DNA sequence: GATTCACAGCTGATTCACAGCATCTA
DNA sequence: CTAGATGCTGTGAATCAGCTGTGAAT
């Protein structure tokens, strides 16, 4: 059985497919539309538990469109995609993420407006604050960068996975970014010296093939 | 069970629909009108314990619309959504009583806080560490003194002090503490934690946190 | 004066590229 | 054995996030 029933929004394919393959893959059930009546169609047809919606769209907007939705009964948060004006998107039940995204981003406030509408993240000694964005390593706090705690947050989820570069960076990086993996290699540099300084090393580097968060064996 | 049922009654349906969606996820049971005929109808089918009227409104103005609802017997406080250029003088001899009024465009937090004075009014003091507040009053004391605040910096303490230990980014402050037709810059959040903590955050410990790239959080330190 | 808030200087954090060194493996 | 491939990390530049002082306008 799927993990939620997801309504996928925008006027453009690209960045609708990009969303329902990635979450298709999370465990999602996925549902699309590239304007304001296919998406209450759509959203009457399937009756999503969260919709993922494209702010700036030609003719009909979300807006309209999610208070026909709720004087029905529909009563669905959702996460607005929204450019780098329009204001309100964090009232109710709902918030936003910024285009350009990044995967992990895009499902992680996915997964909080859903389980808002109906808990920390730990692996070994590591401790992650989804909330805060608070990281402890035996007890002891560590300060983290935003790019740093995201990469950290991939790790823990896919304990015991292992990771290459490519992949890694095509979830943790914005999918407008332009570089190669060597900042995947700063990053996991800066993670090993700021989480992997006890008598056990858990990030661990398997040449030509990724990176993987596992228990020494 | 609902904090209370209220009315809420204005021409513009996302003016309805901002206010609905806000007292709802506050706990109230929300039923709405865009005009006076269906005001009268909702209000004699459901019995609010609030109404909030808009005032400026084609067919018939708000004080229109309360004059009919409370000739049907319908004796619930008001709140009235001002105009900042007109009708001074009939607002403040309308709001003597039970009824208040929030100018339009307002802020969520104030309507809110505004509609439960109404309703405690017609049948009572924050506090967080060692600040106190009094919602009627405006009232702030810091370790038992007074501290002056002014009405941004008011609504702003508030905010955090009822969501105490909650991470709050600066665009869901500015949507919920600022007026809702605000077109600025995050730094006004910026501006008025500062001022907020040059007044009650002056102690060894902290309680207002600054959580580089997430938000403000207002909590103890632990 | 009180107030709101725009704006800009400042600071330290952050992102990221780049290169030279280390280690791995063909 | 060596030599290229692959990975690590110090340096530095550019940009950014957040804090605060000044001042315009009401
Ligand atoms: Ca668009
Ligand atoms: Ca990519
Ligand atoms: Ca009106």
């Amino acid at each position: 059985t799927p993990e939620a029933r997801v309504l996928v929004v925008d006027d453009e394919a690209n960045i609708v497919e990009l969303l329902s393959v990635s979450l298709k893959f999370q465990g999602f059930e996925v549902y699309t539309a590239t304007n304001g009546a296919q998406a209450l169609d759509r959203a009457r047809e399937t009756r999503p538990d969260a919709v993922i919606l494209d702010v700036m769209m030609p003719g009909m907007d979300g807006f309209g469109v999610l208070r026909r939705l709720r004087a029905d009964g529909i009563d669905a948060p959702a996460l607005f995609l929204t450019a780098r004006k329009i204001a309100g998107l964090t009232l109710g039940g709902d918030d936003y993420v910024t285009k350009p995204f990044s995967l992990e981003e895009v499902v992680a406030r996915l997964r909080v407006i859903l389980r808002r509408a109906g808990v920390r993240l730990t692996f070994a000694d590591i401790e992650l604050d989804e909330e805060t964005h608070e990281v402890w390593k035996a007890g002891q706090p560590v300060s983290l960068s935003p790019t740093e705690f995201t990469l950290l947050r991939y790790f823990v989820i896919n304990a015991g996975t292992v990771l290459s570069k490519p992949k890694i960076l095509d979830h943790v990086w914005r999918y407008d970014f332009g570089g190669d993996v060597n900042v995947v290699e700063s990053y996991v540099s800066y993670l090993r010296r700021k989480i992997d300084t006890g008598e056990k090393r858990l990030l661990h580097t398997l040449r030509g093939v990724g990176y993987v968060l596992r228990e020494p064996r």
